[PDB]
Parts: C-alpha cells; structure tokens; sequence
C-alpha cells in the first residue's frame, strides 16, 4: 500500500513532508505544494514556531476541496524536557488553534524519563484530540521502559533513520513490539554514498529515491523535506517500484556515521 497500520488500527502514509523552520511562507508554500502532488501526511513541531502559517496552507486545501481533512494525516510534537506534565494539554490545545484543526492524527512527546507526562498524553489520547500518542527521540531501552508501564503504548517513536544511521536495534526492536518507526531526516551527504550511487543507477531511480524506498522496505515510513516542487513530487515516487533483496542486501556495507 501506499500506508502502513498504526497499533491503533490507524492507517499512516509511508510518505510525509517533513517539518522545519524557514523564511516565512517557505513551509507553508511546501505543504501546499506537497498535499497538491498527493502527499497526505504533514509532520510538524511547534518549536519551529510555523504551525499557523501550516494550518494556513491545509485550511487553503481544505477550501479548495484538494482533500478533505480525514485524508489528512497530522503530526505535531512537544519537547516536553523538565516541564509541568499540566503544560501538554495547553500545547496540543495551542497545536490545535495554530493549525485550525480539532483533532491531530498524531501527537509525539519527548521528555528525559509511571510517568505524568506519558499519563497526560493518555488522557488527549482517550479524548481523541490525538488519535495516536507516541514519542520522539526514544532508544529501544527507553521505548522499552515506556511499554512496561504505559496503559497505552506509543503508536510511534520518531527518530532520525536513514541509510547512514540504519537504527538495526531500534528497527528490530519496533518491530517486536508493534510500535512503528518514523524516520525524520532520511535523506541525511548519504546520497553521495557509492552503494546508494550503485543501486540507483541500477534501478534507473534517483539516490534519494532509493533511500526513501530503502527506508519505506524496513517498514518505516519516511519524513523528506524539500522546498523544491519537483524534488517534492519525486519524494513520493516510491511506491509503484520495489528495491530487489539482493540490492537491499548491500545496504548492510554502508559505513554509519
Ligand atoms: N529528492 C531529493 N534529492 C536530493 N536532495 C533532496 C531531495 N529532497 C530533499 N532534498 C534535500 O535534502 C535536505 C533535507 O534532507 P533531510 O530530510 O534528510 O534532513 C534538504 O537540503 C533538501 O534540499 P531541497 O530543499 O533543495 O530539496
Ligand atoms: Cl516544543
């Protein structure tokens, strides 16, 4: 499919754009042009201090009949680290205004870490204002802790996983237990790298197309960013070709960083 299922029952597509900070309107324009092209998941952070000018780009959508806001997947996340467990509600109520939804597909947490935190992401949880919770940043052992002790597991654990940075135990470790892996940053220079070079050119794909589809075979879905109109549509080009088990072979050669 063009989507993997969530523990939940969710159904998150293999492919978002990813979020970042930039001039004003530079993000907006992307998700814009991102969601045009048929992206259907849009990851954002109210540390980029963007979620208004996002909630700008999917409210034109929205009113262009583009899409509707259930085929929509929305991510937002909350670096929680040494504040009040109180202060998460207010966030994604914050998350929500800015962005004009009433509701988030996703919402991930970090903090240092039965813990508060987790508990008050529970409660959004039971309310649907997050139709999945999840984490960012969390190693196996700290995703480990959090499964022993949570009533709901995290759906997520965001983390950055490319080609470079394979996550093997994080990956395996995910995998056995349900919860599934987000790859931010997953271009990365790794496309310079001559095993991805190789694979492309066998292919007749680009390198940040291969990482992406390497990415989406291991199971995770992918985060790419680009304020590049064309390399935002090649972002998605990943779904109606496959990398062959001896290609995806080689990937274990590469060196990590
Ligand atoms: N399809 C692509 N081919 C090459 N570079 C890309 C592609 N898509 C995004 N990028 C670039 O990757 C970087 C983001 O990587 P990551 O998501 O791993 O942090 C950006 O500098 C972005 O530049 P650009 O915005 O000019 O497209
Ligand atoms: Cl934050």
């Amino acid at each position: 499919a063009r989507h993997f299922v969530l523990n939940t029952g969710a159904k998150i597509p293999s492919v978002g754009l990813g979020s970042w900070q930039s001039d004003p309107g530079v993000v907006g324009n992307a998700v814009y042009a991102a969601v045009k092209a048929g992206y259907r998941h849009i990851d954002c952070a109210r540390v980029y201090g963007n979620e208004k000018e996002i909630g700008l780009a999917l409210k034109k959508l929205f009113e262009e009949g583009v899409v509707k806001r259930e085929d929509m997947f929305i991510t937002s996340k909350l670096w929680n680290d040494h504040h009040a467990p109180e202060d998460v509600p207010e966030a994604l109520n914050d998350s929500l205004n800015d962005l004009q939804l009433e509701y988030l597909d996703l919402y991930l947490i970090h903090w240092p870490f039965f813990p508060a935190t987790w508990g008050a992401m529970e409660k959004l949880y039971d309310a649907g204002k997050a139709r999945a919770i999840g984490v960012s940043n969390f190693s196996s052992k700290k995703l480990g802790d959090l499964l022993a002790v949570a009533r709901v597991p995290p759906a997520v654990d965001q983390v950055e996983c490319h080609p470079g940075w394979q996550q093997t135990k994080l990956h395996s470790f995910c995998q056995s237990t349900g919860v599934h892996l987000t790859a931010y940053s997953p271009l990365g220079n790794v496309l310079k790298e001559p095993i991805i070079i190789s694979i492309a050119e066998k292919l007749g794909k680009t390198s940040a197309q291969v990482a992406l589809r390497w990415n989406i075979q291991m199971g995770h879905s992918v985060l790419p960013k680009s304020t590049n109109e064309e390399r935002i549509k090649q972002n998605l080009d990943v779904y109606d070709w496959s990398i062959p088990d001896d290609l995806l072979a080689k990937f274990s050669e590469i060196k990590q960083a």
